[PDB]
């Protein structure tokens, strides 16, 4: 049963590609705003995965075949245990990207994170708060998947709010967040409905915040700082250029203690948040003993591939890289097929010789079928006039080009 | 009291090294990719029957679950194989895919390996043999090390050599392990090994002249064909020596030059693995490193749930290995702690909103950049990105705001220069 393990998924090389496509660009996004690479071991000391209730997650410990040790099931742990090992040696506010694969057991086993954080030491200005939307607006921009809107709340303002109605202490944490799905309960006052009208707050950015600057007078330490530190976010979202049907604010979002994201494809609400995170204080430092502020914003993209491919949102690449085929016509000239591919890769170009010897149709067939564009015919009058005939798969066009501008002429065809 | 260290024996970089890494991976993905070589990733989890299938398992790490038998992968080749069983009907062929994948081994116990193989259905051309060190030359004058030499071999041409001295499969075996020991332990005690093996003293006098063989490419070739004649009933040599030659002759038509390559008939790499092209690479004057590149054609490998025969032709690099020998060395230097090129500094608080819009330009611009939010002198600023390896300040002063205007400084040249709309191009033309 060559299958592989159940919950554990895998690319076709189309599907793959779209999926390096997709890292690069988050990369350069992420490196654009200065965010550094890490990557920590797939492998954790079971001591670290579960240090003070780490581990409602399966995972996977591991056993020799011829000290405990078990796989990630995040990367926000391996965040704190490596900021532990290397804190002498980094340098503060650390701004890192992760990229890393992790496990859980149960509906997949084995998915991709693409988190950045920024860890300060006692502070963190709020300024990193705002980048996050810039960054990903960038992203979602580039990659090409219709309109969204990122989310915005300040999580001291829900919780702010819920101060001023004197709810009891365990029963708070427990009534907290099953007003989320709401998706007027009454399985709820044994855990009235004012609460209700404050999350259904539906307007502009600049009055929802006027709203709750008048709120402010009606009531509140908390929800006074909150709406505050919404307003230092949102003057810096727009400081940095992100329009604004870009964002809004949603005071129904629910370890964090200010601002949180959440990012919405708008008509696939669905397919719920395509991008998530915030700002936390003790999730990061377990490890260093102590206090760390953090802002961090997560992009699961395994799932996000396949719950977009099965909508038909993103299309996937060409099975292959290769742009250009030399067909093989004559088995003499195989020794100029060699040479001019090795021009046309010198040139910048991704190209594939056919070795096989098969008749011109077969090998437009095969180029065809990979969705490799261009074919590169040298037979015996191209080759001795120095020329070649470039034939264009997808519009049909067919060419004659000199050996020396078939380079040029084929990028010309790209841009 | 918790130790939050790494396991022993898996490794994790700084920042600069996994910049280095990285940027190494990029450089390795480019030339497969130029050469139409896909990706692929295969689960680190695989069912235990496919990692121990045909004995084909080396310790390896299971996974029961901490409230179906499965493994780690500890190579990449076995997960091809599995990986063309479980998509044998998507794939076109001769199938050719990169992986770049981390593999678990218990004795480093993680590492990344990076293979590129082509795998073909029935046949599959000497040609695709013949893109290797082409390949592999690609690869290591963009790392820019050092020369290096691609040595060369076919499996046919030494097992062919032992099957004209008459002896048995299983001794052939066992002397092309002795061989593989040749520079180690030195001739005199290769001899005394051939003969604990049975090897007469002839036989042992030929073999030794045979894998010490060295000259030219061509001289090299003549010889073997001289042995051709020779020995006429070895078929198998005759096939190897006439296969060396297709795959030479294709080196020399991807313009590898002479330099770079040369034919070792004493690669004696994978045992019951290699049937074809052999190749290890060598970094000239630096030997204690080991074969930076090696591989090989493989004529039964990847039917393991095939049942066809299916031939395949792959390299590897064994890419953490070889960045901790690299920067042991003293070859590889690292990187900056960070990708960034360019700091935006805290001049005056009001003045954020110019930062940040010049951040974005510089950004859209397709350049690296930290706004600095924090608020100190000028000195502290400079000092704290040049720690870094930063090489450009923004700076936006009080009146340096008005006019359009900045000073910008370069911390390698250690120089000021006033420049407004124009920061962004003359920044790149200075980098």
């Amino acid at each position: 049963n060559f299958s592989t393990p159940s919950g554990f998924p895998e690319f076709l090389p189309s599907e793959k590609r779209l999926e390096l496509y997709l890292l690069d660009t988050i990369r350069r996004v992420y490196e654009s705003y200065g965010f550094t690479p890490i990557e920590t071991p797939a492998v954790e000391r079971l001591e670290v995965l579960q240090a003070k209730g780490n581990q409602d997650n399966i995972i996977y410990g591991l056993e020799p075949i011829l000290e405990a040790r078990a796989l990630k099931f995040d990367q926000t742990v391996p965040l704190a245990a490596y900021i532990a090992r290397h804190l002498n040696d980094l340098t503060f506010p650390f701004a890192r990207y992760q990229m890393d694969v992790v496990f859980r057991g149960e509906r997949f086993r084995q998915f991709r994170q693409c988190d950045i954080d920024v860890v300060g030491r006692e502070k963190l200005s709020l300024l990193y708060d705002a980048q996050m939307p810039a960054i990903i607006t960038e992203i979602f921009e580039a990659v090409n998947i219709g309109d969204f809107v990122i989310r915005i709340n300040n999580r001291k303002v829900l919780t702010g709010f819920f101060q001023s109605l004197n709810i009891s202490e365990t029963q708070i944490k427990s009534c907290i967040s099953i007003i989320d799905n709401l998706e007027v309960k009454l399985e709820l006052e044994k855990e009235t409905q004012k609460i209700i009208d404050f999350v259904k707050i539906d307007g502009s950015v600049d009055d929802v915040l006027d709203k709750l600057k008048h709120l402010s007078q009606t009531l509140s330490e908390q929800f006074n700082l909150g709406v505050s530190e919404l307003e230092t976010v949102i003057t810096g979202v727009r400081n940095l250029g992100v329009p604004d049907k870009r964002f809004c604010i949603d005071l129904a979002i629910a370890y964090y203690t200010g601002t949180v994201y959440e990012t919405t494809l708008i008509g696939h609400e669905a397919l719920g948040s395509i991008c998530s995170g915030g700002r936390y204080e003790e999730l990061v430092g377990t490890f260093i003993g102590e206090k760390m502020p953090g802002v961090g914003i997560s992009i699961g993209l395994t799932r996000l591939i396949s719950r977009l491919l099965k909508a038909g949102i993103l299309n996937t690449l060409p099975p292959t890289p290769a742009q250009v085929v030399v067909v093989n016509m004559q088995d003499e000239l195989m020794p100029t097929y060699l040479k001019v591919s090795q021009q046309l890769r010198q040139a910048g170009l991704n190209v594939i010789t056919n070795f096989e010897k098969r008749q011109l149709g077969k090998q437009f067939q095969a180029a065809d079928k990979q969705g490799i564009r261009f074919c590169v015919i040298i037979g015996a009058d191209e080759a001795a006039a120095q020329k070649s005939s470039l034939k264009d798969l997808q519009s049909g066009e067919q060419v004659e080009v000199a050996l020396a501008d078939l380079a040029e002429e084929i990028k010309r065809r790209l841009t």
